[PDB]
């Protein structure tokens, strides 16, 4: 039972399941082409990829959804997720995204690849918001779990798959109300409550937005097919 | 003026703002439809200005902040009215009162029955909510102000947005459990809007604003 679960014990499973911090290739030839960047921001995103399947299996509601419906959601949120975790890791290094421990990029190193500077501005910004905002981890793993569910829901027909978008809104429902608790435990009042809820939310649309200029960007110079992601959910 | 607004004078400010359903203008199946819909769109972005003008706290920013923000968010703008009229017609997408197109009329343009898909999805999802008018004006503000976010003050009044929306679901009776579940399931349908924005963007470089054009238009 997936919808059984209290605020307190969402928090919990969320908190558990998150993938660890991954390094970049040990020592490339630095300082980087174009070429060599790209090879080593792809040889990370690849590993990440299989810790990221291992963590959507252990978010409450995904493993109740059929194996068709589970490639579905993460083929349409992945680079948002990536997207996300890379914004999180960013946040106290003002102007510098955190791919890695040991990738450590400033904007000014965006310009290697061309193009590029454009997506590390917005990336960026969505961390100082982060960081003006003061978010929490609690509220960070939450906002990821809504971007694995929500951004695939609507492309969905029969009975079954009726039942399977009705179940995706509940487990959204419930990690909204596990955002409200852990803003009420903290503190706020109601009107705050639901103040905070909509600008956290209404940054997701924003990610939407840089993981499209990305996945073009990306096309501009490979993604994940239907059966890397299936081979990886059921090995 | 904006920020001491209270939810009934921002509902009511926002309806009266509300521009109207404007006609295409084609008469046999001669047709060319990318250009029916070019003439369309063309002519609403001229209500869209004037409307945008109209939103509170809008009028208060600079004219460079107003045009970034109506350069970001018109597709969406366009598209949410679009849905909006759909509503009440399942498997087809009501452009204008008479241009109402069903999926097989999608397959017109090559490339664009993947647009239709998500713009019929966004209809249906609108449908199985009860989305309400006062609803979906907020929703079109939040629009014009999020998608390209002085910088606190659109805060500030997207803060007032959320106030509203909260007021209109207590008022229509809702518990407070489903108000924050039901402000959650309107702004993330926002998300699903951007990304069929930007595929929309993407579909139109195959086929077809300015900085100057915005701005030119925002002035007079
Ligand atoms: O031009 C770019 C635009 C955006 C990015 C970028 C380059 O660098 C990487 C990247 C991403 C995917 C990719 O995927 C390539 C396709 N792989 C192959 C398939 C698995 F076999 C998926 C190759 C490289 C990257 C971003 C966006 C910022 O967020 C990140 C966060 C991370 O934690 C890790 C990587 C990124
Ligand atoms: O391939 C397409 C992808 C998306 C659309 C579409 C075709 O049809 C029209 C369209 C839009 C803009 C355009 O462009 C207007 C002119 N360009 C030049 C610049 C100055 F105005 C903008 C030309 C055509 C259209 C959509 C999205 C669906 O929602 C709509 C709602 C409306 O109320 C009106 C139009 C649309």
């Amino acid at each position: 039972l997936a919808l059984s679960l209290t605020a307190d014990q969402m928090v919990s499973a969320l908190l558990d399941a998150e993938p660890p911090i991954l390094y970049s290739e040990y020592d490339p030839t630095r300082p980087f082409s174009e070429a060599s960047m790209m090879g080593l921001l792809t040889n990370l995103a690849d590993r990440e990829l299989v810790h990221m399947i291992n963590w959507a299996k252990r978010v409450p509601g995904f493993v109740d959804l059929t194996s068709h419906d589970q490639v579905h959601l993460l083929e349409c949120a992945w680079l948002e997720i990536l997207m996300i975790g890379l914004v999180w890791r960013s946040m106290e290094h003002p102007g510098k995204l955190l791919f890695a421990p040991n990738l450590l990029l400033d904007r000014n190193q965006g310009k290697c690849v061309e193009g590029m500077v454009e997506i590390f501005d917005m990336l960026l910004a969505t961390s100082s918001r982060f960081r003006m905002m003061n978010l929490q981890g609690e509220e960070f793993v939450c906002l990821k779990s809504i971007i694995l569910l929500n951004s695939g829901v609507y492309t969905f027909s029969t009975l079954k798959s009726l039942e399977e978008k009705d179940h995706i809104h509940r487990v959204l429902d419930k990690i909204t109300d596990t955002l409200i608790h852990l803003m009420a435990k903290a503190g706020l009042t109601l009107q705050q409550q639901h103040q905070r809820l909509a600008q956290l939310l209404l940054i997701l649309s924003h990610i939407r937005h840089m993981s499209n200029k990305g996945m073009e960007h990306l096309y501009s110079m490979v993604v994940p097919s239907y059966d890397l992601l299936l081979e990886m959910l059921d090995a």
